[PDB]
């Protein structure tokens, strides 16, 4: 119809209810269902759906063995109904790749997918299912982007890329799309010293990215971009709540520009949102590895330096396997207010589960609820042992 | 469209004709069938489905060992096309949870899936099939729906919920919903000292639901609901025709407004269509087990003590399992009349045939004739021993 | 949009061009593909789809073993997409029951399943996706239909059906529906003297249905249909050259009124085209079972009594296996005539190859060009022995 | 809507991005992907698919065993989901028969399958899914067509057609359809010698077809064709750049009228973009067999007898196996040129791997990029151990 504008701003998050969980894993024990790891979930105007980048192979086939790999010429983004398994039958390609983007402006979907070798990859986007730019590698080591959805405003999705070293400084760009068409891009500007995986969501004219500083951040980096200005900033969370991983122990104060240190050349896709009182940080529970999840209350975790948390909900306890998390909101909805969700990728197999040969995740999402719900934990519910 | 209004009056029923079957459990032993229970129908107005709660795994697959449980995370309410089974490719997921309701108002459909530990669950109220509303537990012990679909009439939607004791005096309420908001709530009322899993039904004005009152009536509480008015009664039915299980054997007489004893703690899900001479009661026709299932014509049964058959049907041998049965109508079809369905839940497996370590069911759906047509019986079908 | 009428004449008949085939049994030997048998082809004003009766199981499944039988409560009608196999996963169920038929009448669909004990069987009458109408057993004998598709002019489709003995005289009745709705119906008239499964098709506001004398007639009675007075006639194909099957050898005379002798209790059903000298008979090679399948030109069929081929067309070789065929057309096709059309069914297993327990087929169909086509052979194509 | 006109030119060719790969051999390995060859891609307004011939069987199905001959009665034209694989339950028959092409006009599409044994084949031509026309062999031997799309112009879409011998002269007609009819038809004419599976493409009002001499050149013949004047003309390749396989090694001036000897009675289906400077041809890499595929930029090619590659990209690497290859494009995308695409079939089993039993392929497909974009290689990806 017309482009979405993000006109709204977000509901209170008193709590999270649940909103879709497919047991992937447990169900393709034994049914037709394609191996996968970097999940999220993103609405279209009338149905909202679940993404990944699939392994070009269902998991009790044979070629499963290997799966841990990241980047190969059988992986692709693919799409498939809400809740439901990515089986062979119902995952719908979106494009060819190892590192995606997606999202609705509100006329219909850009998708992007990065492929090719590390040193001469290139960017794919689509756009009303149809290829429309493509961008070559800038720095020539693993142009990569989100692993969840991008956001629009009025028409203009604007997208984060990194290219270059994944523990040392590299060329970071933020596009601004419209239809498929690069309008401009910037490189990334402010006090964030790397950035990797971003997870974006958008209110009051407004887009907010908690992304990856891969190199020495514990604490998360945050881009809030302008998608009318097509103008940016970046800074840390100030929170000494740390919530990348592997990570140090949480201190008594944070850093607002500069990353926290004790861990280097490493982290996780993760998110927060990051409004005032009603602030909520997500992170692993374990500071060593991509275990448990827990959704906190920090107020004003992005300015105060000293803000510790107020509430809290478990999503998954510390002796399941949790991974990947973003954000996705709904835009389409009823109501004066956005409802901010998100989505927590639980990582089955390799490397934690080195008795099977692959890798793969289901899926676990929630949405905020203004009530105060009582919280259950949700695993992937697999059985390794089965798979033997 | 508009909003739909219970404008008719219900169909003379003479008789009942095969409508629905599944055969979901023969078909499964060799296709992946996802393991369920907790089944029903229920209609949109241009299309009927089955639906019911999966358990997260196919029969066939490893993980199918341990689903006698009724409350997992693995849960979901899926729906599927009628007389198909539910696959893994066919199945598309209304909500997550382990007790569900669901109906459709004209418009649009609202479906409710209640999740959560015993003492922390909550319900979430889908609407359009966007998350709209969430419910906290009140009595923090197992808030628990009617696992059948819920009744429409100028967008409200009333659903009866129950939080509490299984085995003594619980809270249950009565929610009227309009998209998915509540406008109002209630706490039972009436004579009926128990209320579970509630199977309704709509004609002109009013809404009609047969529950089960576990804690000690073998006899059926009756819940009638006014829509517009928003308030309600409740009573059992007075026929000595006893339709729970496991029960006493049949009196000469009655209780109207209290259980009738005999078997306490126990139950399973029923129905009946309560329309003076045109009344007619479910049942198992063993008073032991969910063995069997007949159709009887008891002339005034929900007022008359003493009211006895005058006309029948088996719709299940008593030598075949069954299970749960409950209401449903396609309120948009032709005609000057409403006609009555129902299904039976025919279960398999656990506990009754424990050579397997599944828990399943296929469904079998009636609905009623004018004509006095010949009667046949419709088992699940599958040999046990070919899943050993 | 409204209701379809028959107001075209056949397109001639020079030979026949391949139309669908599925190879279900060869692609079922390794994937779910449902057990069926009594196939046919159907038309909706944009799609056309194949038809059968489900046995309510896989091939390869376990409860394969005993599909020999025709009668149960595991069958159901189903459609599915054209030349695609009915698999658990692409079938549609369109009502339950051991004996069918199905047509659209240029608005929407009409399709009929019957069900029951063999002394209380009843037939339930679909529009629209609905259950409109039941028709219960008047001779207690197996009420049975076409098992092909009807044929509807102006929203009257004409049905046949037959209650009573498969020896010996029996009761067939001709229903006229309307919108699922009985307007009429009559006792079959004429000299045909046993009725069973009529292929029908029409042309010119007639509508011309072939059929099988199970009794005692070699030669196919055939029954003509007047839609719109609601009236009709019954006579036998005249011709010498025998159609159904087994049936004694072809002798240089038939019988226009009375069954031709040689073989009683017994037949198959089949179908023919009787346009003048645009006449064409489809009927097995072999004069012992349904083994190949051929299409013979024999003009003035149905009124001359020794009028022989004057071309043909091989459809199966008679090294392989055949069983039933029927018409159909796609009355909503361009041009100026309809184009015949027909299927043929492809039996495997039991009981001409009992090294498998159970009975299957698969389908291959044809339509009329006015172009004089080279011929091939088409076979079910599956190994028995890979099933063993 | 309207027929689609080819009023755009060709976009810039600087580089190649991946726009499709289904890995369906590898994903076939265990789940229900049927077994193919001769696969192509074809665009509708709303959506492009993939096409292939099945062979009527899944890959890890007993019936592979076989499938390395071309012409069966169990092969038909399929479609599926861009990207996905082809499986039993996401492909679409278009048609029955071992030799097809396809095309959209802007309103319908356009579908044609021959079948029938070599010397009585006879062709059907199918549009709005409906069969319209039949074309008998007129040589006898092998009537065959493109194996890859058609192209339309106004309602007018021409297809190319042999009959006779594959060793020596043959009978080649250019047949114009509209609507599925018949316009006109000529026998070939210009100086190809011999004319099999013509890759085409259309840009300003022209339709260029880059076909196979199978008899005696190593270079391509090129068939011009105007769909408004119906007429065209036919050459070869120039360029002393060969591109059919098996070939001699490359000579430093071609041939443009005559095919360019050393290798007789054999060759592959391929194809090529002739656009002035902006002309790419593709080819496998190994002289010898269908084994790698690269894309060569030769400014005018078509032309220039001495014409040598500028640049090129490497497509799959002469380590794997490659096969036919074919031009379409989306002439339903936005912008001001045509963006030129191809597919390359990556051919695993038979004869070149002859562990198994079967002969199969999986689809990778590319279109032009104005960038400059950094290359990779894209193989099947299948490890045939795992199928023994
Ligand atoms: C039914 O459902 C309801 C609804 O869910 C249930 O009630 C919920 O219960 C939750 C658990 O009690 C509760 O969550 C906690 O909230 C605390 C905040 O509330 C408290 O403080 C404020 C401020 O003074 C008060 O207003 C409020 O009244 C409370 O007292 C949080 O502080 C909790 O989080 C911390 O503890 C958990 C352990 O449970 C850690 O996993 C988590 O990371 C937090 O602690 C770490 O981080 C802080 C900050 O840096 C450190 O100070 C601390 O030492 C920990 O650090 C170690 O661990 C981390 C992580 O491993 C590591 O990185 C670091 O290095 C250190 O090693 C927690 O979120 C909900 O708010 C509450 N909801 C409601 C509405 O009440 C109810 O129980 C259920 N009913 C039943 C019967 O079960
Ligand atoms: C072809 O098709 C037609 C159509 O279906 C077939 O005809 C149908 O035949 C049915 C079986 O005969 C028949 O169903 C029965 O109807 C009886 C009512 O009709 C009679 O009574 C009235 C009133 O005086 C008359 O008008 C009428 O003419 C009849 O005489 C019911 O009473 C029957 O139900 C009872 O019996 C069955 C056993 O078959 C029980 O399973 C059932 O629960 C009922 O009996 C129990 O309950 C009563 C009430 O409390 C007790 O009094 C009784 O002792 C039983 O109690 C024990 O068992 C229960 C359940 O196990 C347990 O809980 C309790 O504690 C006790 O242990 C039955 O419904 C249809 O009406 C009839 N339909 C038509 C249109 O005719 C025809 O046969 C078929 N043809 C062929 C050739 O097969
Ligand atoms: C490429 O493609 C084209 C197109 O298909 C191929 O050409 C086709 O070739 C067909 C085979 O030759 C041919 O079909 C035959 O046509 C005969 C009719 O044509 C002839 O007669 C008329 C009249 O005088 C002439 O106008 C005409 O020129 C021909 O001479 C039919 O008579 C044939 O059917 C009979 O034979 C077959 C055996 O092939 C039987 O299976 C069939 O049942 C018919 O014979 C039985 O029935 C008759 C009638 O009662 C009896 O008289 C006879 O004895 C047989 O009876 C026994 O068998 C039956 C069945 O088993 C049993 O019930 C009974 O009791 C007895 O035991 C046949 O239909 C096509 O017309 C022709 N098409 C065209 C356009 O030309 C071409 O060959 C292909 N090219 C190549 C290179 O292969
Ligand atoms: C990141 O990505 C970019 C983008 O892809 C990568 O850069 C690309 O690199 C490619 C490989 O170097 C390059 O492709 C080559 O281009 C050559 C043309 O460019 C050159 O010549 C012109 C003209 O003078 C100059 O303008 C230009 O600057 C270059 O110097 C082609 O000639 C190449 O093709 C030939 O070689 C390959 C071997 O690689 C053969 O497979 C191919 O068939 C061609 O050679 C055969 O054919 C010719 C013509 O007849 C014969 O003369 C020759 O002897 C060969 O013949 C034998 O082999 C064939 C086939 O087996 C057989 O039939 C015959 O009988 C003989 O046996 C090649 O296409 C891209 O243009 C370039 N792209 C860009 C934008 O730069 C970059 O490297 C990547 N980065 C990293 C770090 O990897
Ligand atoms: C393009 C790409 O390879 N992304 C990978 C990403 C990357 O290596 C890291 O961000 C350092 O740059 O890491 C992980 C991971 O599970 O940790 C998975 C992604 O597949
Ligand atoms: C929410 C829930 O657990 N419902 C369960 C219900 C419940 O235990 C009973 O109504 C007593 O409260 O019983 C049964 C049952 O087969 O008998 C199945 C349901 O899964
Ligand atoms: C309703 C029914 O059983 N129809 C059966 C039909 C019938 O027995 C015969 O027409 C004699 O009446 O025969 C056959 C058959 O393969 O020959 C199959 C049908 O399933
Ligand atoms: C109609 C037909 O059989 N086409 C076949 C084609 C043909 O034999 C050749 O063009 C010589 O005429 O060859 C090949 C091939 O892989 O080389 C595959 C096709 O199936
Ligand atoms: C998986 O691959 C490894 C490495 O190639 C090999 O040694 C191992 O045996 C394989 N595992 C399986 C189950 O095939
Ligand atoms: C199912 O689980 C039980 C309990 O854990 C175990 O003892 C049993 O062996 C399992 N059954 C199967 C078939 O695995
Ligand atoms: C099929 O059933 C028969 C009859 O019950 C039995 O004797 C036979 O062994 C079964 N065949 C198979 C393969 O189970
Ligand atoms: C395939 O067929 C050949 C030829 O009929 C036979 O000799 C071979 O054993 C078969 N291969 C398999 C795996 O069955
Ligand atoms: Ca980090
Ligand atoms: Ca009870
Ligand atoms: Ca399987
Ligand atoms: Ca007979
Ligand atoms: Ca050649």
């Amino acid at each position: 119809r017309d482009f979405n504008n993000l006109t709204k701003g977000l509901c209170t998050i008193n709590s999270w209810h649940i909103y879709g969980k497919d047991n992937a894993v447990r169900i393709g024990e034994d049914s037709d269902v394609l191996v996968t790891r970097e999940p999220y979930v993103s609405c279209d105007p009338d149905e909202c759906r679940f993404y990944a980048l699939s392994q070009g192979t269902t998991i009790r086939g044979k070629h499963s063995n290997g799966t841990i790999h990241d980047r190969s010429q059988y992986r692709a983004l693919i799409s498939w109904p809400l809740s439901s398994p990515p089986t062979v039958y119902n995952s719908r390609v979106e494009c060819i790749g190892w590192s995606s983007t997606s999202c609705h402006d509100g006329k219909t979907r850009m998708s992007i997918c990065i492929s090719g070798p590390n040193n001469n990859a290139s960017a794919v986007i689509w756009y009303n299912r149809r290829p429309v730019t493509e961008i070559n590698t800038w720095a020539r080591n693993i142009l990569r982007t989100q692993e969840s959805e991008c956001v629009c405003h009025n028409g203009v999705c604007p997208v984060v890329f990194t290219d270059g070293s994944a523990t040392g400084p590299a060329e970071t760009r933020i596009y601004y799309f419209k239809e498929g068409k690069i309008l401009k891009w910037e490189p990334l500007a402010g006090t964030a010293k790397h950035i990797e995986e971003c997870s974006c969501y958008g209110e009051r004219a407004e887009i907010t990215c908690t992304c990856r500083d891969n190199w020495q951040g514990s604490n998360r980096p945050v881009i809030r971009i302008d998608p009318v200005a097509m103008t940016h900033t970046s800074q840390y969370i100030c929170s000494p709540v740390l919530t990348d991983n592997p990570r140090p122990n949480d201190p008594t104060v944070g850093k607002c520009n500069d990353p926290y240190p004790g861990n280097n050349n490493n982290g996780v896709k993760g998110f927060s949102y990051l409004d005032g009182v009603n602030t909520w940080l997500g992170r692993t529970i374990s500071i060593a590895s991509r275990s448990g999840y827990e959704m906190l209350k920090v107020p004003n975790a992005l300015t105060d330096d000293k803000s510790k948390p107020t509430q809290g909900q478990t999503i998954v306890l510390n002796t399941d396997w949790s991974g990947y998390s973003g954000s996705f909101m709904d835009y389409w909805a009823e109501g004066e207010c956005y409802r901010a969700c998100f989505y927590v990728e639980l990582i089955r197999g390799r490397p934690k589960e080195d008795k099977v040969w692959w890798t793969s995740n289901s899926i676990v999402s929630m949405c905020s609820s203004t009530e105060f719900l009582g919280q259950w934990d949700w695993p992937d519910g697999a059985k390794i042992e089965y798979f033997l």
